[PDB]
């Protein structure tokens, strides 16, 4: 139950590992760095 790239968050916690969710609009789960 974790959140793919491109998915929705609020937050980096709601996201799936090797993401990092952007902390300005749109806010999703986006690439860190690896995927």
């Amino acid at each position: 139950e974790c959140r793919q790239m491109f998915g929705g968050c609020t937050k980096d916690s709601e996201c799936c590992a090797h993401l990092g969710c952007r902390t300005k609009w749109p806010y999703y789960c986006a690439w860190d760095g690896t995927v």
